[PDB]
């Protein structure tokens, strides 16, 4: 047996499995539990630590995904069965997985720790493109990605109650970090240098940890990418989370305790039947079951939160992709569809607002129309089409990312911002949805370096260059090479120059102001209008 | 007679006039200056519709210009030319009704195309008889028959009890329509065609020309119109009867005074004190309003400028439309704290959201915030050579650009013929600072062709620059067309359409064709702005 792939943790033994990066070996542990399963009366509550085990536990593959929708949009299309599970659905679904390189780093190396996005209803640590091999392998990295729960797994609440009281998947979050805290060591990993990475929830996700105290001691840095904790989507009042869960009991024919009791008899589909059946009004880039102001996790509102906090000694890398908002109009506006080039006509663009920001009154929806409306070409499709994913892409993560990045500076903390622009090679999605949110992952995470993939020699250079920055972004809190003495450098954001990075085949540019005057509009005068409407 | 110059008699409906020979630098102009065309509007005659001017015995001498209708006169900088070029040259009186013609010398052999010139002013100021007016060059080179008319300003020609017989109101639009009618019973004797009349106008006479436009007895009047920097519609040009009235009535009581009985009153006080009063009567603290405008009547206007413009059918219409590159800088330094001719005007933060209440001093704090936040430049959100900038944009668009947007599109989308420009040469010969651009009114030397007057020491570059110009407003007067059809070589001006909003860069450089008249911004007043309004 290979010495290297036993590892003892506090909980016993586990072997874990070599396997082969293009360079070279690297070590995986696959499926390690760190909690009681959450299932049974377990339902809706917080996790609590998986209880020790004799011999030697397996962790050589995949563990269950945790329950979930599964996307039937397009059956069987690569670009969207790429972030269905690939793994037995289960409630029995808390493990996580831990790579490092073969053989185990001889001293304590800097931890990855990668928190799944897909609404905060969906995704698996399992996915393809949340491979660690290559950052283990390259960069030496020791990374950890964790099952967390989704849906109303994870974040029913009835906000006060004993029995659902919220946010129970970013408390799964929460313990895997203690549990690396505890364990990492063990795996060569340095417990004293953890930095959270995560994509869209799963930023957002990043976001909150930074906003709960009890997470602060379990981390030093964090990326968001494509996500942040405030905005319109990551987060519900109690009233609003109270209100989805007992119209979904409702739903399924069922005192909190007594219709918690009930939900908890329910068969796992028959809460995923009727999840998407509870948001106020019809949208895209809206989740039924996110979580929630509790007062608890989250002391205030995330806006709140960051106006007042003290950021001092944080550093955050946080970026964007070019096409943001595309990726979700096929999920709810008329006109758009993956199989065509979605022109759309004028009157289909002042009905996909209002689907797009859900939220707004007429007039508010009538000053989104006129903002972005090109009056030069005030009806021409391509624009209205284009124009149309602006409106999503800004508002549900450009401009949250643009005030984060803000207050943040603001506020003590050491920011790096970037834009991601290169569309890979490989996309399925069509030429007009551009960059679509999540397409800069699989770059980040170095598949293109995997030569059956069929990624372009440029392509595999750039991955290598990305890893570089996030690694060392990792090790110290600055993405900067420090071997490389070249001009430009990436340098900070801040709230005077306000300088991002772009991220493409060419190198480094520096630009000044994330879409600052569309921004502004969001994030200063519509809060004002609605409060007035 | 007969010891004089046969070529200066002429006869008009009220009798015979002598004019008077006058030197251009190309040869010599006729001009008849000062001739009356209605009864001096004085006494019990005051706030009322002017009657036509009745015959006079004998050779009326017409050979200097006549009365500057009662006026504030401008003390903002005593003395400085930037200013009192503006400022009243001839004695005010309210017996001022008077009009100047020039024309060739000796007089036109064939029928010639009329111009008609209004001046601006605010409503509440100006005169034909201003050095920058001056109707010889257009005369001389063009060959243009050219007419001008005071008409009554401020409370004299705009103070209005709506609904009265003795002050109904818009009497000095009705000075105007009167000389328009002189024109057409009269221009003939001059060699004028009264069968092609253009009125041009820039400001309060571009909002003049535009209220004629949509007055119904006013369009048999004249054929084509030109509008420099000022529409009918948008937020200075008009008041409804109920704000008319209101400060009709607030002035009667700062001087001292049943409507009849009322207006009985204010027809007791000397024009100077009405004059001494009339900024008083303004609701808020501003700048670009006047007290005393075209009140929205039901009358000379049927509705407002806004409704007649959006409703109306304008197939038989050619206009000329326009704007100067920095339309709201000069109104600045007349209330806007932190603004001077005298220095640099950098601005703060804070002085800059002063400067937009008072700027759009109709606004809602909402309304207001809009405003900021778009002008705003979030990269460099307290620059004060931007902000500086910024709220010379805010005053400019809100009160001309975006109003003369609207307009050039509501007419071309109903039918119109329409040309657009925006005027960017800043004359060698300015006074006013750097800072300031090229201001309100600096386009108007140019069309008149002063620089053609050697003594005036403007570049070659502006004199061929202001020829260019000439020719392209007596083409349009002309033809309905401001293009040269004997050049083609020159780059062609297209009319502005709704499809592809195209207008010409004027400067010293060839026309250049440019797309969208601030389109983005003015969708932002034009569309957006209204809605939040009401609300
Ligand atoms: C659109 C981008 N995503 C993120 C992960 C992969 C892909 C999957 N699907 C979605 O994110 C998605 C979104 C919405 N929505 O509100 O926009 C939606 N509605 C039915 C309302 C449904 C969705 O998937 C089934
Ligand atoms: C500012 C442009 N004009 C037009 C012709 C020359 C010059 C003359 N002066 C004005 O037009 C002018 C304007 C305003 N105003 O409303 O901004 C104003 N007050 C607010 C009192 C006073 C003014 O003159 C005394
Ligand atoms: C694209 O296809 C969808 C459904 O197949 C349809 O709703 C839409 O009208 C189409 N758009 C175009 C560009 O024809
Ligand atoms: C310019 O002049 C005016 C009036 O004297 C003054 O109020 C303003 O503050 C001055 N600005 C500067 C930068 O000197
Ligand atoms: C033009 O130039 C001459 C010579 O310098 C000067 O004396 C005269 O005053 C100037 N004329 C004007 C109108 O400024």
């Amino acid at each position: 047996e290979d010495p290297q792939l036993l590892v003892r943790v506090r909980g016993g033994q586990l072997r874990g499995i070599r396997l082969k990066a293009p360079g070279g070996p690297v070590s995986a542990f696959l499926g390690i539990p760190f909690a009681e399963p959450p299932v049974g009366s377990r339902r809706f509550m917080p996790p609590e630590p998986k209880r020790p085990w004799s011999g030697v536990l397996d962790a050589t593959t995949f563990q269950n995904v945790c329950y979930q929708y599964v996307d039937t949009l397009y059956p069987g299309f690569e670009g969207t069965e790429m972030w269905n599970p690939n793994r037995e659905l289960s409630e029995d679904c808390l493990y996580l997985n831990v790579w490092t390189p073969y053989p185990r780093p001889a001293s304590p190396t800097p931890v990855l720790i990668w928190i799944y996005g897909g609404g905060f209803y969906s995704g698996a640590a399992s996915l393809d493109v949340y491979d660690g091999r290559f950052l283990a392998q390259v960069e030496g990295a020791v990374l950890v990605s964790m099952n967390y729960r989704v849906g109303t797994f994870g974040f029913l609440a009835l906000p006060g109650s004993r029995e659902a009281p919220g946010n129970v998947g970013l408390l799964d979050q929460r313990l895997a970090l203690q549990w690396v805290q505890e364990n990492i060591a063990a795996f060569g990993g340095d417990p004293m240098s953890v930095t959270l990475f995560g994509e869209s929830a799963g930023a957002a996700s990043v976001g909150m940890h930074i906003l709960s105290l009890p997470s602060r001691s379990l981390f030093h840095r964090a990326v968001l990418q494509s996500g942040t904790p405030n905005g319109p989507w990551a987060t519900v009042s109690a009233g609003e989370a109270r209100r989805r869960a007992t119209l979904l009991a409702r739903l399924v024919g069922c005192n909190d305790t007594e219709l918690i009791a009930c939900l908890r008899t329910r068969p796992a589909q028959d809460l995923v039947d009727h999840e998407w059946h509870v948001l106020p009004q019809e949208s895209i880039f809206r989740f039924s079951f996110v979580p929630v102001v509790d007062g608890d996790f989250l002391s205030d509102t995330p806006e709140a939160l960051i106006n007042t906090g003290d950021f001092q000694d944080l550093q955050v890398l946080v970026g964007v992709v070019k096409d943001e908002g595309s990726y979700f109009l096929v999920y709810g506006v008329p006109g758009f569809s993956k199989d065509n080039e979605s022109l759309i006509s004028r009157a289909q663009f002042l009905a996909g607002v209002r689907i797009g920001v859900p939220q707004a009154s007429d007039l508010a929806a009538e000053a989104v129309v006129l903002h972005y409306t090109d009056w030069l070409h005030p009806e021409d499709p391509t624009h209205l089409r284009d124009a149309m994913s602006a409106v999503v892409g800004d508002h549900n993560v450009v401009c949250p990312v643009a005030q984060l990045a803000g207050r943040l500076a603001a506020q003590g903390a050491r920011v790096y911002a970037y834009i991601f622009e290169h569309r890979a090679s490989t996309l399925t999605w069509p030429l007009w949805m551009g960059v679509p949110h999540g397409y800069e992952i699989e770059f980040i995470f170095g598949l293109p370096l995997d030569p059956s993939l069929n990624y372009t020699t440029e392509e595999r250079i750039f991955a290598q260059r990305l890893m570089k920055y996030w690694t060392n972004f990792a090790r110290t809190g600055d993405p900067n090479d420090p071997r490389d003495s070249k001009s430009p450098q990436w340098p900070p954001y801040t709230t005077a120059a306000q300088q991002y990075v772009s991220l493409n085949l060419k190198p480094l540019e520096v630009r000044r102001g994330l879409r600052a005057q569309t921004c502004a509009f969001w994030n200063r005068f519509l809060p004002k209008l609605l409060s007035a409407t």
